[PDB]
């Protein structure tokens, strides 16, 4: 038996109990509308700001909607936020993580840019990636219509956001932007292929994400396994901006974000490595449900402080 | 071509134009003065304390001399760090390191203890680890002689201190001291065998540590290749307590110490990988020539405040 | 505060940061090692020469080690230089003052030969000034060993060597050797007594040479006060050779310097007098650390070259 | 006792014995200075042949000071420009008994020399000598376009009297700078302390070149007041006396004051090359054709202040 904290063990019985149809069973609205109900029940309430505005930036197939957070109204130039969210590149928007980026902004006193990137199965791989990379730049050129300067850009994002992050990180070192990538925040990432990989074995049931929602995720998307802005393990680490990699314990694709943190050390590269401890998956997002994550958070959060100086 | 930082570069000429000879021509005495020399004459200068008081605890072969720091005349139950310094577990004593024991107290504000372990080869494998072990527990033990109450200890040490580090750490996690370990800090350890690295055919003359010193030291400690009390890359990591693992880019042990950061996440385990660019082994001690090193120090401090909280 | 040259400062600074033990606090084979590591570091790498030989020659005691330093394999009739070595007739060797011997034998183009003197407190005074006269008359014997002939001799050395300088001149020129003293180099020495004298007073801590190192020195080499083979300002003056007396103005021993010129003008001797400015005891040593000092011993090679017309 | 003296230096005291000449005192100041005059003129070398030898003047405290300039070159670099003061008690000499050293100087130096014509006693008692020397040293010093050649420097230098001058001058240029410092100074058997008293001039009273008569003569011409650093320059401040050579002959009668004065600047922690020439007199330097030995005597001083200069 795994360690597992009482309060995530609730929390997995809870769902086992509520007993709801897998992402396979479901229509892509009712799968979608699953997602915002889960976080909605689960996650912390949204922090008030003073600044959550909706912009949006030119794309290569469209205009990106995004969504600014700042407890500032008015700031002095600073790295800059860009956040990518979770949903295996087919589920989540600028909803189901607005809480985590409305508590992001107040506990860093920082801007945040969340991206509402092109989803699968309508818009495939690399869809979800051109946008976020897009986005990031934009960010970085501080434009009028931020109304803050950029004085870097921090790419965070949770699991498919985690692989953006990664994905963004290695597209602008390759290409800058206007701003460096200061600090890069994958959070539970996938960056190597879950598949064979011991943890997605252990877990691949009743730990939140599934490996029936990771092949559902993988049908729609669409990534082919040899491209680096799919598996970013494959991409070139020897200049990887400062990381902070967070995982969880109990995390079907946990080796993966491991894999991602030794390759950094391999390539002489500065990382924090934090693994939560007695965790599932998507523990950013249900700090109301499982309370303990809140603290979790805070650790990443302190981390990101002590990168940035 | 390896990136080298001018001030660094500068000093790495100095001694090049010196041109002496190896720790193995020398006598053992000329070759511990030698060193004392070279931090004595590199370093920055001991920050004013409070306290520096010398004292002993009872170990296995007699009594190991301490050295208590503290900006604090008192101060009540909180960690207590315990410092083990390097040179190969042949050279160096509580005079080489003591001016970045100050400045590790004065920057922590933390008691610091400094332990005058028995060295090679007078004293050969284990001994230096049965006094780092023994005067850790006794600090542990929170002793009236201290005045400082621990709740927790912090092993820290740099190379052959930084091997003492992991050991002790690894003792103390399979028989507890009176207190856990809250955090470790190997700076530029030996973890793995370095023999057949990249790092140690890249460096292995020229960056003030040598392939020719490494050998001297390994001919007089006499540790065994197939013992996790000499290699603490053998030993069990499942439970490492948080570490913070510093490597220099130059360094001939880089990838021993590479080696360790990624056993530790492989593990599972919460740790902040820093390596420092541009600068060699030593570079704690060398802050006066190489100026640039205290900011290596520094962000070393840093990951130290934010793993404790 | 007295004038002292920047880089000079630069190195006491170095020293006071180090803050060593003292001599007497040390054993003695740490207090001779500490010696060696400091013109190890400090100064300028040994000159490459046709002939660096070690020999002996028969003293009162056995056999005296020598070494023969030549820029030329072979070479005709002419003055050899025969170097005493100082650290107060208690440290050094032959490899303290090597480099100081190559730089001499590179800059005079004569042959100099240094003497391996034996050592207080094992052999208590005069057992240094017995072996340096023994080996200056053995040289000036023009033995086949040496392979060169002498036509005259010239003692040099620095503090001790510059006290045992002056002695060897006096007792050779009481009970002549094959050849004559033509030129005479204390550098720094002991003459009078410093204990009393001003300069002691003024430099007595923080100037290389300390008062307690001076102490330390007396209680080994137990050198009466009212023998003018230890004070040889005591001695007879009226037909000393050819001197140059070189001193330091910071040096503690300086009115010994001082007081020594003085007494060979009050006889009516041909005297060279240069008191280097801003540097201390010890200068002939630390051309590398104190770059400015190897212009102050270029001085008294000019002044040799003169005075040997 | 029988000091030592060098057997073509007894030749010279020898041939003065038995000319039996008077003293300064049974001359009259003209005697006396064309008597001075026609010694030198037999005694010393004769000049060596310069491309420069040329009468100059500068302003002084009491009207013109007249100078005579010595180059081996028409045309030089910038460098130290040596200033001479002869001696003879600040009585006796002028710029043609000292002419042939000055000659000397400049060829073996390849520097220019500047000789001063200082006012002389009993005419212009102390201080007048002294100003003058300082006032020709500055003007000197200054690079004037009537010099001809750029001073980076100056180098006092004289014999007897004019050591005295050299000394005094280089304490007076401490005190108040010229545009140039003094890089160097040659007192060459100066008179730095009172000879009174000392044991030289007990021992070499009489037979010497310099005689104890001559020494009293010279005193009363002159009347320094003894206390007076501007006369006796022993009393001076030493502390921040300049490179020194100071050159004594070992049978002088003031050798002890040249003594004195090299022992002050050791004491107050000054280079100096003390040089004692072994069997010679007092005028060592300007008797080299009689007393061919001296020659050597004046090279030493030569290789002395090439080394302390270069
Ligand atoms: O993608 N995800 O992280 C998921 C997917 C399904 C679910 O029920 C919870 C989380
Ligand atoms: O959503 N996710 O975290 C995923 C989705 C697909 C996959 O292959 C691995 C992880
Ligand atoms: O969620 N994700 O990060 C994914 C999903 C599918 C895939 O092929 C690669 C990555
Ligand atoms: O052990 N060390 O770190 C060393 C050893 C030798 C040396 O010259 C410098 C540093
Ligand atoms: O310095 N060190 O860490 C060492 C030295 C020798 C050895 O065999 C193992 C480790
Ligand atoms: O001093 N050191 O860090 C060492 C010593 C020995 C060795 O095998 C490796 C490293
Ligand atoms: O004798 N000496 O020159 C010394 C002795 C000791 C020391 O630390 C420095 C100089
Ligand atoms: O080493 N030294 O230069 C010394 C030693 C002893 C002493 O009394 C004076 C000077
Ligand atoms: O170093 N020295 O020259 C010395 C040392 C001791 C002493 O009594 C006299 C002279
Ligand atoms: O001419 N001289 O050299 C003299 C003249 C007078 C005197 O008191 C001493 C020396
Ligand atoms: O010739 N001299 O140098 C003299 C002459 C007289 C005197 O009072 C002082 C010095
Ligand atoms: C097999 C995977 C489960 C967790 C074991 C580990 O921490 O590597
Ligand atoms: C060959 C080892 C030197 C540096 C290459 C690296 O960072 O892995
Ligand atoms: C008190 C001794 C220091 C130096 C003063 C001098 O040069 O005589
Ligand atoms: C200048 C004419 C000579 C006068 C000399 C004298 O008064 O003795
Ligand atoms: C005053 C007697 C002359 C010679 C003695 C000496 O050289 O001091």
């Amino acid at each position: 038996t795994p360690f597992i904290r009482p309060d995530m063990k609730a929390f997995l019985e809870a769902i086992a109990a509520m007993a709801g149809p897998t992402l396979a069973e479901m229509t892509l609205e009712e799968a979608r509308a699953s997602y915002v109900a889960l976080h909605g029940m689960a996650d912390r309430p949204a922090r008030e700001l003073a600044v959550i505005r909706n912009l949006s930036c030119p794309g290569p197939a469209g205009d990106i909607p995004l969504r600014l957070y700042d407890a500032r109204e008015s700031r002095e130039a600073g790295p800059v936020i860009t956040f990518y969210h979770g949903g295996g590149f087919v589920i989540g928007d600028l909803d189901t993580h607005h809480n985590l980026c409305t508590e992001i902004a107040a506990l860093m006193d920082l801007p945040v840019v969340a991206v509402d990137y092109r989803l699968a199965p309508e818009h495939p791989f690399p869809a979800a990636i051109e946008d976020c990379e897009a986005a990031t730049r934009w960010v970085a050129s501080s434009p009028s219509e931020l109304g803050r300067t950029a004085s870097g850009v921090i790419p965070i994002g949770d699991a498919a956001g985690g692989n953006a992050t990664i994905v963004v990180s290695q597209l602008l070192g390759a290409k800058p932007a206007d701003v460096p990538v200061v600090l890069q925040v994958p959070i539970f990432p996938l960056a190597s292929d879950a598949v064979g990989s011991a943890s997605l074995e252990a877990f691949a049931e009743g730990f939140v994400l599934t490996k029936a929602s990771i092949e559902f995720f993988d049908t729609a998307y669409k990534a082919d396994r040899a491209d680096p802005r799919g598996f970013p393990i494959l991409g070139d680490h020897t200049a990887a901006p400062p990381t902070i990699v967070a995982t969880a314990s109990l995390d079907p694709i946990r080796d993966s974000g491991r894999d991602y943190a030794k390759a950094l050390v391999e390539a002489g590269r500065d990382v924090v490595y934090l693994e939560m401890e007695g965790v599932t998956h998507s523990f950013t997002n249900i700090r109301a449900a499982v309370p303990s994550t809140q603290g979790d958070l805070e650790r990443i959060i302190a981390a990101m402080k002590m990168m940035l100086g």
